[PDB]
């Protein structure tokens, strides 16, 4: 509360950690269905029904460009990928198969990383 703080957990590489799991994300052989926004114009339904579209090449700019406000911030992006997949895709579909797949390693490098 007012002039009563709770000690200053270090987040100074928070940053680079951050850029460092994304590049790690970006080159994951199974990263091809969430490198690009999906396009809007071609994919019948998705503009409709999926409220918030989110992908890596977005999260990287976001990332780049001081969008986001703390690491907590840019991992819901992140998870926002794959949430938006498993509304889309089937769980037996390749790409509804990627996104279990990326979230797992997503979650891991997460933890490894800040907890």
């Amino acid at each position: 509360s007012m002039s009563v703080k709770k000690p200053k957990r270090d987040d100074s590489k928070d940053l680079a950690l951050c850029s460092m799991i994304l590049t790690e994300m970006e080159t994951h052989e199974d990263a091809w269905p969430f490198l690009l926004p999906v396009n809007l114009k071609l994919v019948p339904g998705y503009k409709k029904v999926i409220k918030k579209p989110m992908d890596f090449s977005t999260i990287r700019e976001k990332l780049s460009s001081g969008q986001y406000p703390n690491l907590e911030t840019f991992a819901l992006d992140v998870r926002l990928v794959f949430d938006n997949c498993e509304t889309f895709n089937e769980d037996d579909s390749d790409i509804g198969r990627a996104g279990h797949n990326m979230r797992k390693y997503f979650e891991k490098k997460w933890t490894d990383t800040f907890k």
